[PDB]
Order: structure tokens, then sequence, then C-alpha cells
């Protein structure tokens, strides 16, 4: 079973499995039942921005989601990633739909990871920035229904040619190269991710959400993880 | 008076004004009496590295000081900088000696500040990195006994030609350009500073320490700030 | 008697002083009479992007100006900056209008300067990025009619309250901190500048242009350098 | 066959296949017979630094190799990479030994690639920096005799326990993720690579050299490319 650490932008509330009674953002550590959440005033049809940050000194994972001229939603949680994730991982974006749908369009995504070992200026780093996605994005591993190229955007879940979202869809996009997230000999290790999305829904209550996640290198979409499971978890435990 | 926020690498314990009975690192908010401190195993004659970080989401200021092949001292403190510092500040390094002395050599210094406002990828940033200092460092405002050029280093406090430290010396070096540390319309604001130093001392107990600070633009060394005041405070209150 | 090195986005052809008989971009070394130019299909009312680059290895200064879904204008020129500019300079943007006007709006501006001396990874660098300008931009030195704040933009030349550009106007904005552009002991020295502008003109032929420039630290707008002189030169020599 | 663009630090002169009669640095475009070379005063036993740069505006590939306190060798060549390399490539380091040997130790390696298309601040970038290599470097694809971990360095060619180099050895190390080197809709595309090496040789004339290269994603060591072929070319055409 995959080891997952994710920050979810949960648009549909599934109270039966622990979700709060409204759209929210949460920090999930190995389970879809968020260890911490915050109310999120999702704005249907508007481009928003998510920013995730973490550093080994504070051992605190935080996320801020906001829309232009609007209050931002903030969530933070104390977690020592050394004891949760393996040394090498893959980072990515996941999204899903179930009975209800929504577009899970990613317009830009950037990631920076830095490791500082016990030495002078000896800092190892990885940084990638996508402000436009091409049809053949060789450095991205697309899983499920995720596709790129449509107007230079990344569509995590299935969308029809006329532009409408489909139900029962799952898709992920992971950066090709493995990332060295931590090391026992690192004085300081830190990462930062940012991505802009566009969640549009024609129906009543949009579903299900988008999630930025970190996982074991060989992770793949668990079978039957559409809907509430966000393409990350095998069950709702 | 000046508004000061600093991270001190205090080498001499002044128990009468609140210092712990050993060398330590501390976080000072408008007072030399550190709001929080941590034991620091200072290594006389060795080059060490200090790393300070802060972000508006966690509103937590942290510092890590370490020497190659040795544990690192860490100190953190929750503080909302919007309520302590003016919108525009100047960042710098300060050091002093009193009855006892030590060299306060800075071998490198780097700083990165980022402000993200309510817009797409509209991030304002400033970054400077000095790995060598010249005799005529036009982008540094030197105050007190601070000088540059000797072997490409920055000597905060007075050192004679033969290479030995002088007592009752104070010196600071501030980056020329003002830094926009925070803004009411910022989704995320964060900064990071790093510097390597070399504290060498002929005497028994070295004194007094080095400090990375942030202050009002027009700040200058308070009178009598040699010794325990680290060139930052006018009194010990 | 300022030393000026500039890349001009010349909107009005002043053939009496050497201009080609059409809008163009040019590389000026100490004189308004460009050492090299290239035809530029200026698009009234549209946001464009200028990108300037230079490195001490090739000792070649190049610039590219372009608008979306349009051909870009390119101009390059071989010049050893060590022999033209002082070691320390200030970088900035300049603009002017004469009998004819146009708005000289700057929507963003970034600059990166790197110096690599004779040592291991010993690189000195400076980088600043403005994606939004505030009313009180303390890190910018505004000269002439230049102002900031209007919608988060930088208006190099005077614009009335309704939005119409004014004739006979000059404005410049220089980054506060001096920049160490070159050093005799540098293995590699290089810089890069990028800025987006919006030139709008209600009249027949727009005038006069915008220019990215590098100068001696104490430079200021020369007397009567409105119009064709772009706020950079004292005369048309 | 593979498409190769490389910058070689050739330590052994093979006059028969076109090499100058002294150690040199050269730019190879699809052939081991450099399109341009420059004399290189290789210093056996000392750590050196290579720096490669290129940009689509000047369409010029340049390299600078140097040792602390010594003049540097420089070589440049005009080449439009859009017409030589496929859109997606992999970048790496190669080295080989033949009848004669030398150690081809890489102590650090960094690369930055940027693509700016017809859009506002829409820049795609990739950057990685290794200042230490681990035993299990998951983001590197090691080919041939290349190994990592020995004192935190990357040994491109076979070396023994006591530290001496072996003859008839070839090794390469490519960054895991493919790199989007150019795009028809890019206003500016550029890259920069830097690496520090240590060439030590106990015998008469060291051989054969180190090379930084760019190739088609699926490139692999051609059969019998030890010696003068540098693990890059199938023959000496
Ligand atoms: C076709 C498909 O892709 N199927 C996926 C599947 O998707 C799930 C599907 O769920 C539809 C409904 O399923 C159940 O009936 C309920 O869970 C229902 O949720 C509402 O009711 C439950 C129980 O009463 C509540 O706990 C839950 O919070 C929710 O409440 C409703 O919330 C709205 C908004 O707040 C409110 O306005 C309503 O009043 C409130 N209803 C009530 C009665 O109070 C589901 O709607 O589609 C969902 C949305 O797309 C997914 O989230 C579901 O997962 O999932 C499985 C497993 O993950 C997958 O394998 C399958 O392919
Ligand atoms: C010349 C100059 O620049 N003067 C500065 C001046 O510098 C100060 C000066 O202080 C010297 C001594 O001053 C007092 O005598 C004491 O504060 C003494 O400190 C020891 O004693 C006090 C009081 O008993 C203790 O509270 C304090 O912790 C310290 O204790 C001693 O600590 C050592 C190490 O742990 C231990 O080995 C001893 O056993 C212990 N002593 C006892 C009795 O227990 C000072 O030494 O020089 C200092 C060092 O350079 C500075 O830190 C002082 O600031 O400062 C003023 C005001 O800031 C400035 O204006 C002036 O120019
Ligand atoms: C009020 C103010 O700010 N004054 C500035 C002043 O600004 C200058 C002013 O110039 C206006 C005209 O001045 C002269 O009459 C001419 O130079 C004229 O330029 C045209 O004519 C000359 C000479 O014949 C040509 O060499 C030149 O290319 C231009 O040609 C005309 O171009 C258009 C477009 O291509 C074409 O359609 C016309 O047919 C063609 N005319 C002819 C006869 O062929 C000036 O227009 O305003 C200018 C524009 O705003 C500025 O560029 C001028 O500098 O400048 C001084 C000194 O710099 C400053 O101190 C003063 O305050
Ligand atoms: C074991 C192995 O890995 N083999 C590789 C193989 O490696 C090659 C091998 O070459 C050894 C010698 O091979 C021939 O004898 C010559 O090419 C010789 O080179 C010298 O002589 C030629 C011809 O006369 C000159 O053109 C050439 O420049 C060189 O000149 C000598 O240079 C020195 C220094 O300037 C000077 O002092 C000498 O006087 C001068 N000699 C003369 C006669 O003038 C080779 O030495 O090992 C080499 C070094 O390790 C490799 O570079 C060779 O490639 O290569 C093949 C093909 O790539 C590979 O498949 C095989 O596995
Ligand atoms: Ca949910
Ligand atoms: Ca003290
Ligand atoms: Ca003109
Ligand atoms: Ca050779
Ligand atoms: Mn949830
Ligand atoms: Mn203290
Ligand atoms: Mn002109
Ligand atoms: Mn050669």
């Amino acid at each position: 079973a995959d080891t997952i650490v994710a920050v979810e932008l949960d648009t549909y509330p599934n109270t039966d499995i622990g979700d709060p009674s409204y759209p929210h953002i949460g920090i999930d550590i190995k389970s879809v039942r968020s260890k911490k959440t915050a109310k999120w005033n999702m704005q249907n049809g508007k481009v928003g921005t998510a920013h995730i940050i973490y550093n080994s000194v504070d051992k605190r994972l935080s996320a801020v989601v906001s829309y232009p001229n609007a209050d931002s939603a903030t969530v933070s949680y104390d977690v020592d990633l050394d004891n949760v994730l393996p040394e090498w991982v893959r980072v990515g974006l996941s999204a899903s739909t179930g009975l209800y749908k929504e577009t899970n369009t990613i317009l830009s995504w950037s990631f920076t990871s830095k490791l500082k070992s016990n030495s002078t200026h000896e800092t190892n780093a990885l940084h990638f920035m996508f402000n436009q996605f091409s049809k053949d994005q060789k450095d991205l591993i697309l899983q499920g229904d995720a596709t790129t190229g449509t107007d230079g955007n990344l569509e995590l879940t299935r969308v029809s040619s006329n532009g409408s979202p489909q139900g029962s869809s799952v898709g992920r996009a992971l950066f090709y190269a493995p990332v060295h997230i931590w090391e026992s000999s690192a004085v300081v290790a830190s990462f930062e991710a940012t991505f802009t999305f566009l969640i549009k829904s024609p129906d009543s209550h949009p579903a299900d959400g988008i999630a930025f996640f970190i996982s074991n290198i060989d992770s793949s979409i668990p079978s039957g993880s559409t809907g509430r499971l966000l393409g990350l978890f095998p069950d709702a435990n």
C-alpha cells in the first residue's frame, strides 16, 4: 500500500467518512480522513492559487489557498516527514469526480526542494516550473484520465470536446524524476509547491477535488478511487 | 527608538540581564532579553553557519546554527511580524566586543525575500548573495568598526593588523536597498537568510556575539551599545 | 557626463539624428545614435515584453522584443562592458514624450546579475523582481515624472487622471542598490533583464520610446532630454 | 544513431582523428571531430571548473574551463540547436580511458534550462544542483562504469580501492528527467551547466577526457567507445 502525504482541496463534503459539512482544504497523512482541515470558500469558475510549504526545522506542513481579492484559507499541521515518507519520493497532482463532476484544470505548477547537508554551501536542490503544458509533456508521468495540451493546460480528470466535465474520472500527473525529500544528515530540508487551478462545475454541488501529494516512487492510482478517494486512497480508512 | 528584530549568536553569558549561563542563540524582539533561547556549543576558531527562516503562514521565526560534523542548535518563536516591524525595513549583521573580545568575521551572507499578492504569479522578490566582500562594497552600508576587504571577508568588529581582536568594538553592515518585508495585501510573505562566520578569541571567555537583524530603514548604532548590547539596543530593558 | 549603455524601444523615427525611418529597437553605447538597430513592429495598445541579456564570455549584448502571436524583433552587438562602464552602476528604465506622446507603462520588471570570481562556487549575485509596484516603492529611485501605484503599474511619463498621455515628459526609475556589473577577477559575469510594457497612443505617430539602461551610480535626467533623447542623453551627438 | 552535442575536456591528443597536438576543450556537433577547439592547460591533480552556456538569441554555445589562480580556456561556436537536437533531450556527463588512464571525478554538477514562450511571465524552467552524490542517486541514470558514493563524488570511469584509475573504461551519468531544450514558440530558450572535476593520472600522458553532453532521450554508450571516443561516438567520423 502506497505511503501518501497530501494537501487536498476537497470540494464535496462526505460527512459519512469524516468530512466537515462544507468545501475545505486538509492535510492528509496516509488517510483520506484529514488530520486537520479549514473551511474553504471555493469559487466555481474562478482561477485560484494553492501554495504548500514545509521545512525540517519546524516540521510543519502548511497550505494557503486563495482567489484574487478574497480571504485565503489556511491549514497547518505538525508532522515529521522523516518518519512518514521514504527518503526518495515523487511529487504530483491528483483529482477525481464521482456522481457529481467539475473540471480539475491546472494552469501552472512549480516545485522547489532543497537539502542542506553538514558542509559549506553544500546544498542539493531540484526546481521545476510549468506555466504551460504541451501535448507531449515528456517530463510528466500522466496516470488515469489526465491529459495535457488542451489550451496549454493540464486536465487531471476527463473533459469532453465541447468542454464539459465527466463523472467517475481520476487522473494524476507526477514529475518524472524522483525527489530526495529528506536525509538523516541534512541540517535543513525544505520544499515549496505552488499551482493555479480552475474548478468549473455545471451541476449543483461540484465534486470531488484536487490534491497536491508526495508518494513512494512506484505509486499508482488505487483501483476504484474515483469520487471521495481523490485518486489517492484505496479505502476510506 | 529603533524597532529591532534579531537572531543573536550570543557568546558571552550576562546572567544579570537574563542570559542563560552558557553561550546561546536567541530571538530578540525589541529587547536584548531574548524571548526564547537555546544552548549553543560555540566552537572557537571554527567556521560555522547560521540559517534564519520565516513565513507569514506559520508566523514563526526560526534559526539553526551549526558547525560541520556537529549537532546544530535550534530556536524558534511565534511572532507576527506585521505587528512588530514597519512595512519597509533594512536587513543586516551586527557584532560587538566589550571587556572581553573575539573576531566577528563574516565569510558569506545571503538573503531572499518574497511577497505574493492577490494576483497570478505576481510575486515580488529580492535576493542578494555575497560569497566574497570587496574593499569598496558599494551595496553595503557599513556602520561603526565594520570593514570589508581583508582577505575578502567582512570584519564586523575591530581587528588589528596582526590579526587579533579589540575590545569595546561595534560594527554593522546593512544591505543598501530597503526591503519590503510585509504588506497587508500579501497572501504569503517569507524571507530566508544565511551566513557563515568565524569567531576566534585569544581570551578565556569570548564576547560578545553576532546578530542578524531587521530594522527600520534609518537605524544606526545606539550609543554605548558595545559589550552585551550587540550594537542593537540602547539599554538592557 | 554620465556613462550610458541602453537598449531603446524607439517609437518615433527621428531620421535627422540617425534613426531608421520606422519604429525600432537599438543598442546605444554612450550616444543616442544606436550602434545597431532592428525594425520593430510596435503594436499600439498591446502589452509587450522586452528581454535583454549579456555575458562576459561572448561579450555580446542582445535584446528581444515581442508581442503574443507575433514575430519578435532582435538586435545584438559586440561590446566589452569592462571598457565602457564603471565597476559599479545602477540599472533602470527611462521613457519620454515630446510634441507627440504615448503612455510608457511598465507592468513588470526583473533583473539578475551574477559574478563568478576565481574560487569554488564563489558567485556573487543580485536579483529583484517586480510584478506589481506599490505607491510607496522604497527600493526604487524615481526621477522626473515617473510615478508608481496607478493600478499597481509604473508610469515612466506623465499620464493625466483620465488616462491620456502628456507631451514633453521624462521619467526614470532606477533600482536603489548599486550593482557590481563587472570585476577584473571574474571568470564569468552576466546579467539578464526583462520587463513588460504598454505603449498606448491616441495620436497619429506615438513618441518617443522606452529604454532599459545601465549607468554610473549618480546619474540623473540630463537637462532638456525630453523627446528623442529618451531622458538619457544631453545632446544628439 | 544518437544525436550528440557535447563540450569535451579532451586530455589526450589523437592527431590522427583531428585533435590538436595538446590537451584542449572543444565543441562537438554530432562528431568527435570538434567544430572548434582551444588550448587547455590541464592541471593534473587539481580541481577545475567547467561552465557551459547557450541562448537562442545569439545561437552561440560557449564554454569556459579554469582552475583557481590560473587563466581560463574559452571556446565558442555558432550553432542553432533547433536544427541539431530533437525538442526533448537528456543531459549528462561522460568520460573514458583507453590504453592510458586518469580519474574522471565529478565533485559537483548543476544545470538550468529556461523556455519563454509568447506569454506574460510564462516561463518553463528546470534546475537541478548536486554538490554531493549519494550511493543510491535515484535521479541519475548511471551507464557503463559510472558509480556514485565514493566520498560523495561521481566517478565516471572505473577506479580501484587504493584510488588508482583503470584503462579501457567508459561511464556516463544522465539526469533522470527529459529536458525540453527548445520549442518553436519560444521567444527565448537558454541553458547553463556547471561542474567541478578532478583529473588525476599516474602515467605519462593522461587520457582520455570528460564531456558534458546533450542527447536524444534514449541515448546509451555506443559499442567500443572507450579511449578517444569519450563514450559518445560510435566511430571517428
Ligand atoms: C459514479 C461514481 O463515480 N461513483 C464513485 C463513488 O462516488 C460517490 C458518489 O456518491 C454519491 C452519493 O453517494 C451516497 O449516496 C452518499 O454518500 C451521498 O453523499 C451525501 O450523503 C451522505 C450520506 O447521507 C453524506 O454523508 C454526504 O456528506 C453527502 O451529503 C450531501 O452533501 C451536500 C453538500 O453538503 C448537501 O447539499 C446534501 O443535502 C447532503 N445530503 C444529505 C442526504 O444530507 C453521495 O452524494 O459521488 C460522490 C460525489 O461525486 C462521491 O463523493 C462519492 O464517493 O465513490 C466510490 C468510492 O470512492 C467510487 O469507487 C465510485 O466509482
Ligand atoms: C569595555 C566595554 O566595552 N564595556 C562595555 C560593557 O561591557 C560589559 C563588560 O562587562 C565586564 C564585567 O562587567 C560586570 O563586572 C559583570 O557583569 C561581569 O559579568 C559576570 O558577572 C556578572 C555579575 O556577577 C554575571 O551576571 C555575568 O553572567 C558574568 O558572570 C561570569 O560569567 C563567566 C562566564 O560564564 C564565569 O566564568 C564567571 O564565573 C562569572 N562571574 C561570576 C562572578 O559569577 C562582566 O564580565 O564586558 C562584558 C564582556 O565583554 C560585556 O558583556 C558587558 O556588557 O557593556 C556596556 C553596557 O552594555 C557598554 O556600554 C560598555 O561599553
Ligand atoms: C515639446 C517638446 O517636448 N519638445 C522637445 C523636443 O521634442 C521634439 C519634437 O519634435 C517635433 C518635430 O520637430 C522637428 O520639426 C522635426 O524633427 C520633426 O521630425 C520629423 O521631421 C524631421 C525633419 O524633417 C525628420 O528627420 C523626422 O524623422 C520626422 O519626420 C516625420 O516623421 C513622420 C513619421 O515617420 C512622418 O509621417 C513625417 O512625414 C516626417 N516628416 C517629414 C518632414 O518628413 C518632429 O516631429 O517632438 C518629437 C516627437 O515627440 C521629438 O522626437 C523631438 O525631439 O526635443 C528636444 C530635444 O530632444 C527637447 O528638448 C524638447 O523639449
Ligand atoms: C585499450 C582501449 O581502451 N582501447 C580503446 C582505444 O584506445 C586508443 C588507445 O590508443 C593507443 C595508441 O593507439 C595508436 O597506437 C595511436 O593512435 C596512439 O596515438 C598516438 O599516435 C598516433 C599515431 O602515430 C597519433 O596520431 C596520436 O596523436 C598519438 O600521438 C602520440 O601523442 C603523444 C602526446 O602528444 C606523443 O608524446 C607521442 O610521441 C605521440 N606518438 C607518436 C607516434 O607520434 C595511441 O596512443 O589509447 C588512447 C589513449 O588512452 C586512446 O585515445 C585511443 O583511442 O580506442 C578505441 C577507439 O576509440 C577503442 O575502441 C578501444 O577500446
Ligand atoms: Ca470529499
Ligand atoms: Ca551576552
Ligand atoms: Ca527616436
Ligand atoms: Ca582525444
Ligand atoms: Mn476532505
Ligand atoms: Mn543573550
Ligand atoms: Mn532611435
Ligand atoms: Mn578532441
